[PDB]
């Protein structure tokens, strides 16, 4: 009940991180559409929640497109009446040193994670102002130390950081908050990374202080609970990390 | 019921933030024992919590006094079997200048808030480390930006997140989390500082972006609830802002 009455829209939903915050959203009593180019796991997912009894809807659509927001705002709206929470936690990214890198990698990082966080934020910008309601982004620790072979990903991450902050202050005076959560949790992209960067991966796994990699469902989606609820009314334009003490902010 | 079964201490809980953290904590289902000098303030919340079907137990004690923690310790274990939660509220100070600075301020800043943090945080330790418990420290905006006058109460602020952030790295192989909140609220402690500075106290209200001074109750407390509870098992050496967006950590 800890949303109870909420709308939320959520991008990436099918899987991983956004997947766990669409399940526990619903089963805060919140309705959530998700949004994902995974129809597999999406129409599952829809399947599995509204079985047992929670208002889902899947839709399909790759959000780095321009028409995507409007459609996500429309489809939210036609079946929910309203948004309350904006969950922005899609994102792709290709790894690479900064002196191999490409101007597509930059196009997949920018154009799956910050441009989708920006048009989302302005098309939905009047239903959350009608709600004063509380968008919640998403960083990333290896974006905050530089980590190698993150040029593009962290480039995108920090400036998707920046307009958190910026819409924070912008539309505080309408009651909307806006945070960041920066987490480290066992999905699939951080599968595919953990084979392709062994090292790296175990080393940063044998860093976090609280000896594990974060459970999505209940490690991660509490954090966002927390955010998108009323609990977390005062604050706005902050990063939260949800990483198990690895790196701590000041 | 989020705090149920779980047993709390709360230094300087009888009156402000450390009283909104006592009766909030109260609703959620925890057990606290609450410290404060002022047992005018205590025992009529030590009433009124008991009378509403809770579990409360004022101690009248000044924890700036070395012998205060085993006491502290002491009587949560004989009043309610364990410690779960550590709450590390109070803090008295005097506000001057850096030229105008004497030992007994130095004195009273580190010996109400500094101090204390830390040997509550030893006491307690064998009771936190059986109950896998949470520490929840206070900082302050104030000490972040260096506000002028604040010479004392600052250096006391970043010791007391200092020692937070070594113990979050100690304790978490102990799956002991320590977290520090840094807030704005209306309160007594800040209505005696808006009327000895007044023209500082205005500036600071019309810096939060949200427009308001803090409701200790509603704004502050359920940010304590969620480092308290395991919607932050996964979070720790972190420093929350619950200050409107006053101050955004990067
Ligand atoms: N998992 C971690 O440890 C970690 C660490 C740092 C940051 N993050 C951030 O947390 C968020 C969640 O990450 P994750 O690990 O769950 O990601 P993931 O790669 O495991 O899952 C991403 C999901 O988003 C969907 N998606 C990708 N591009 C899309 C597009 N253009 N349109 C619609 N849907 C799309 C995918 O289908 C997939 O379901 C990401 O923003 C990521 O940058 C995660
Ligand atoms: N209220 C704010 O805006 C604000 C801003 C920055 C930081 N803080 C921090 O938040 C915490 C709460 O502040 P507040 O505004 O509620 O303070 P306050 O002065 O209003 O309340 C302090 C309470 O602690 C008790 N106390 C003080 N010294 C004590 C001692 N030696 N032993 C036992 N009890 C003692 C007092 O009796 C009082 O009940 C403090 O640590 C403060 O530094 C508050
Ligand atoms: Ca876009
Ligand atoms: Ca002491």
């Amino acid at each position: 009940m800890k949303l109870r009455g909420k709308t939320a829209v959520v991008t990436g939903g099918a899987g991983g991180i956004g997947r766990a915050v669409t399940r526990v959203f619903v089963r805060e009593g919140a309705r959530v559409l998700f949004v994902d180019v995974d129809d597999d796991r999406g129409r599952a997912l829809e399947s599995e929640l509204t079985g047992a009894g929670g208002e889902a809807k899947f839709l399909q659509a790759d959000i780095s497109r321009r028409e995507s927001a409007d459609q996500i705002r429309d489809a939210a709206v036609a079946a929910f009446g309203g948004i309350d929470i904006l969950v922005n936690n899609a994102h792709a990214s290709r790894q690479a040193l900064l002196v191999e890198h490409t101007p597509e990698m930059f196009e997949l990082s920018f154009g799956t994670g910050f441009y989708p966080t920006v048009h989302l934020m302005q098309a939905c910008y009047p239903q959350l102002k009608q709600a004063r309601g509380s968008v919640v982004n998403f960083g990333s620790g290896s974006a905050l130390d530089g980590m190698p072979t993150q040029t593009s990903y962290a480039a995108a991450k920090e400036a998707i950081r920046a307009v958190s902050r910026v819409a924070a202050n912008e539309w505080a005076a309408d009651g909307i908050r806006v945070n960041v959560v920066c987490p480290f949790a066992a999905t699939e992209g951080v599968q595919a990374w953990q084979q392709a960067f062994p090292d790296r991966a175990a080393a940063a796994a044998a860093k976090v202080p609280l000896q594990r990699i974060g459970d999505p469902e209940t490690d991660i989606a509490p954090v966002v609970v927390f955010l998108a609820s009323d609990d977390s009314k005062y604050m706005t334009g902050q990063t939260l990390m949800a990483d198990g003490g690895s790196i701590k902010l000041r």
